[PDB]
């Protein structure tokens, strides 16, 4: 690749494996609806006013984000058309999830006839016919519950336990749900919700919305984990207490000519000390250029790194041309814990640091000497067939590198500090200096 | 406001929506019992084992928490009168706490004199007169699932079942539990923490706890998602196996001449590449002071930024210079990634990069075009009253600034990166370059 | 100690408790069976195609967990000897865990003996003789749940809704499964993934598998909540749908001549303002070495510091030099939030910021007074005997230091900004400075 991987794995970053870049696109669409309010037309003997407490406590929930969204479907029209001297301040996000929010309130329209039929739900799934070729599913909380649970013993146990468990069984539906849909929720008019995070509204049963809507593909698992299947609330109705959900299901594009690569940390002696080297472990490299990406909002593979969205950040030109094969310009970090990586495989290449590690061969069953010039060790099948490392015995490949590896010595880059004090006391310290510099 | 609006918007950095500042305070203190052992009576004819081995699970935990709150309890007297001398080591966090604590034992006492009535508790939720006026509220933890499912199902599955299910739900009660009320609390006095972490005894229900205490306030779910609703662990039987939690409710006073303002990025051009800028997006404004602000421990509504405490941080004087106009001084960033805003509006004004979209006006049908001397474009209707961007059309108003806003040009701040091996990178090369000067 | 106390405690680094090192070590290791499907032989009536289709999901889910396992599995002989020519690449991690995978599939062999036993698991915990002296444990998931409800209420509902009841149950508990055992779970070969994360397979009942296994030892807890009991799943049967867990049991060792020391930070004034430390809370000294340490990911008690591996990390000689007396070294930051400490306890002995909060003695009834050359007061029973806080009074012991401490005055570290935003405009100004002078 264009990174130095022969002058890299000299100051540990061993080569990794090598993944490609995948984000999600090209989304499809389908309305659902979940409702809020279990029916206990069949538990209402005593029910008392459980359920009149529960529909007031719950409209001080809808009712904000029901005033969001009317804030935009207001202010909405047909030249999408919006009138931006109504809508005040806006993102560009904000006003691409209300450009979407009005392309769903015509299939909206279309449910909302069912009004009735969505109220006399009595299952925790029913399908109901939207039209003569479109149909929409109904996900009702609590409704297993009830029927599985309170009305089998509804003559067996003092029914006066049935309202207090009714009513405990909806304060804590509120209590999962109150951190999703609660003053958190700000900002209903967005496609960035995720898919599980609506699923509070049913329990967190995201597994039986997705399989009940039919969405069958290889990348299944992949688009749920990487947080790329997004739902979009995008009608709220007070009277009933249901919600209508836009799942926006996308699929994952391969980005032509670029790869992410993985660098394996191995700490590295200098100067009669261990160290390790502070450089990106993850390395996104598009067609010729390298920058950074910001894996820990992806998800991570075997095979490919799988974002939302493209995480890609900056590099300074030190740390490129540390990537590049400047080892002068790689910060290094002292070592002080006992628990950090020594030695890594590469290709069926060994790199190790054998001061810190006893290494000794089996084939001749001599060990395997590292002077204190030598910050690595590569040891393929050339040095020696296979290696023992303590209780692991490890047959090894051929360096398809040069021949003098060993032989062959780098410079090593500044040290630092990564600590938040550490780098405060560090910029006070060079303040100090360039106050009396200039 | 006393930021420079308009030369902010220059460098991308668009004014948003103004929220006040609210902080909770003046708390009303009530007192609850957790019983954290639920009543086996009427299953106790095949609990076997199982209940003495939960007590003898349950009193490992419940012991370090006793001992550290008589550790308080021992040392505080009348001459609130605390011995400095047998404490020996403590914050004014701590020491607070202990007083509160010593404030709540009085109610403590009177209520452990109902220990044979909070033992006799045969429902979740029950009511016991501690006095003639005051009244106790007991909350034990599976006695519902107990009345619910074990109690019905007594004759009709093999009961050494029911043993295999108690034994299971109070398993799965303390896993739940452990977290927070295990050897991670190894303060418990202390009235940080927060009702929804107390609630965990009694299954994570603190809406079922609030709603039982009462508490009708119209600022209920802003307090509960600002984490400003507290609980304090007073009391720990280790006989009966309950605690005393007494709830801290608090109200929310907006402080005057207090208000946060809010800066939507947007990315703009400058050298024939496109640049953000690194400012804090959330500014906090006491009477003519700025400030930075840790928003991400408060709750952000569209009104007001709710915090349990003030939260405000310093801010260095090229920054607040930066935010008063100076915009040399204000750092930008470089973009890679092609999911960063580029437009935002403001006050029906659009503020948009047209280099990296395209910006068409309707009315006109002609481009609007951007010269690569212009950080961002400002539309107003006054240049032309609807403008278009792809699927997007808005009605734009008249802007309220300087009507040669397009015309009169800014300076730029100069490049940073924000990584943190960026961050060590240039600490080092700075420091070479230091040392190399001197 | 090795810090000096006197000097710390004067800009408002109050010593706190202190705590011995803990770190795992020498884990014991117990094989138990996760059944991933629960037995419906009892409710197969109308589980319809539920489970067909609960089958052919988890398939997918379970494949890719066995293939990366059998990738180590195949290429692991007895000759513990590994091909690091079809490994490839590998850490050091990786590798002692292939090499730990190795011993446990001699006793996965002899487990596997048992797999219609195991397919005929009819009970949430069961006990399978694996030999004529070992015992294998099988935890069956959703097995409890269909007992105690699907059973005992075949025939009182319509069991269609019992097919959906069933269908729910799988599909929440696919739900709560997927973030543990999905494709964030790239590398199943690693001992490193806690026991409360393999407990999702059982629902998340850690404490019901940690108390069937029948660990007992005093430091349960502790090694409990510091991620030290880990678990690695060796083998995976597709046809069975049932995973074999090792479960290892560390044991606490305490680190000789080592210790964690705590720093209490309390506000001091200097200049006419009020300004707070910025130096590390947590010290970790091991021998005459000192260091910092990431407390974060380790649990901290009252009496010792507990991790489950190494968490030393470097230390500036500018840091050093402030804890062992150099204060002017000591980075020191503004004050602007109200809810900061201005005073602590430490030995009996009060350190107050005077000048910001309101001290009184109750002894002689007059007010303490602070000067505006003192950073922070000691207030001792020299002093006088008893002070009072506001609603807080507290009796005093006497100070074991110098007696002339408030009268000896120090120097003060530079000032600095913590904040992200304002370390970068820092860089970039001196950066600014820099290249002006060069
Ligand atoms: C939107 O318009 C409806 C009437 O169509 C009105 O009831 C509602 O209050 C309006 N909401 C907003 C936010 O303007
Ligand atoms: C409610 O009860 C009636 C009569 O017992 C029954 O026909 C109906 O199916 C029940 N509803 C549900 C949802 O089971
Ligand atoms: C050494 O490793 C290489 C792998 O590159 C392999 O082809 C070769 O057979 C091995 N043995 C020798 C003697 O080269
Ligand atoms: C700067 O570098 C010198 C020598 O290279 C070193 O002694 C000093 O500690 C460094 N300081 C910082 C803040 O990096
Ligand atoms: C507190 O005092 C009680 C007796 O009143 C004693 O049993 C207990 O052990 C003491 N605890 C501590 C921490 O001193
Ligand atoms: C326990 O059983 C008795 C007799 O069946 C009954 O009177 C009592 O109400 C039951 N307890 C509860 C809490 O239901
Ligand atoms: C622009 O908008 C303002 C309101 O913001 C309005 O008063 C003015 O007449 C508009 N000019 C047009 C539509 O040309
Ligand atoms: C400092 O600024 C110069 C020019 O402004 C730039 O070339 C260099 O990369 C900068 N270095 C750092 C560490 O900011
Ligand atoms: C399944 O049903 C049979 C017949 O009723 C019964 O003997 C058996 O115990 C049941 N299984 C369980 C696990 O209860
Ligand atoms: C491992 O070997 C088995 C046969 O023993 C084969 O079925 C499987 O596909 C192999 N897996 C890998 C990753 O080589
Ligand atoms: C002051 O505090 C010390 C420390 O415990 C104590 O020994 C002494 O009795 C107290 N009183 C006097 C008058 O010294
Ligand atoms: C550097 O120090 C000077 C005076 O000591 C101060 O004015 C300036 O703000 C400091 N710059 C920093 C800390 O970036």
């Amino acid at each position: 690749g264009i990174l130095h991987y022969e002058k890299l794995s000299k100051i540990g970053l061993v080569k990794g494996i090598t993944r490609k870049y995948k984000i999600k696109s090209n989304p499809l669409t389908k309305d659902i609806v979940i409702k809020m309010i279990p029916n206990v037309s069949n538990v209402s003997k005593c029910t008392g006013t459980v359920m009149e407490n529960y529909k007031s406590r719950l409209t001080g929930i809808l009712s904000p984000i029901k005033g969001a969204i009317e804030l935009y479907n207001n202010n909405t029209h047909d030249c999408v058309c919006m009138a931006g001297i109504a809508i005040g301040i806006a993102t560009a996000a904000q006003i691409t999830a209300g450009v979407a929010l009005y392309e769903a309130m015509k299939n909206a329209d279309n449910i909302n006839k069912l009004k009735s039929s969505i109220e006399s739900t009595n299952e925790a799934v029913v399908k109901l016919q939207e039209t003569a070729e479109k149909t929409v599913y109904v996900f009702t909380a609590l409704q297993d519950y009830i029927n599985t649970n309170l009305v089998p013993t509804i003559d067996q146990i003092p029914c006066k336990q049935t309202e207090l468990a009714l009513d405990l069984a909806l304060s804590k539906y509120l209590s999962d749900l109150l951190f999703v849909f609660g003053p958190n929720l700000q900002d209903p008019v967005s496609n960035s919700m995720t898919i599980q995070a609506i699923s509070q509204a049913f329990g967190g049963n995201y597994e039986t919305l997705l399989r009940t809507l039919g969405y069958a593909t290889e990348d299944f698992d992949d688009l749920l984990e990487s947080d790329s299947i997004a739902g979009q609330i995008v009608y709220v109705d007070l009277s009933s207490y249901y919600i209508i959900v836009r799942v926006y299901f996308p699929i994952l594009t391969e980005i032509q000519q670029a790869y992410v690569q993985e660098l394996l940390p191995v700490s590295f002696n200098n100067d009669n000390s261990e160290w390790i080297s502070i450089v990106p472990n993850f390395v996104l490299i598009r067609n010729t250029l390298i920058s950074n990406i910001e894996v820990k909002y992806c998800l991570i593979t075997k095979k490919s790194v799988i974002c939302n969205q493209d995480y890609a950040t900056p590099m300074t030109a030190s740390v490129r041309e540390c990537l590049t094969g400047s080892t002068d310009k790689c910060p290094r970090e002292l070592v002080v814990s006992s628990h950090v990586p020594r030695f890594a495989l590469s290709g069926g290449v060994l790199f190790a640091n054998c001061i810190s590690v006893t290494c000794q061969c089996q084939t001749t069953g001599r060990a395997i000497s590292q002077s204190g010039e030598q910050t690595l060790l590569m040891i393929d099948n050339t040095t020696c067939t296979t290696v023992v490392l303590g209780n692991i015995i490890i047959s090894l490949g051929k360096y398809l590198g040069s021949i003098n590896y060993n032989s062959e010595s780098i410079a090593v880059g500044p040290p630092v500090y990564t600590d938040k004090v550490d780098i405060s006391s560090q910029i006070s310290s060079m303040n100090q200096s360039l106050q009396q510099s200039k």
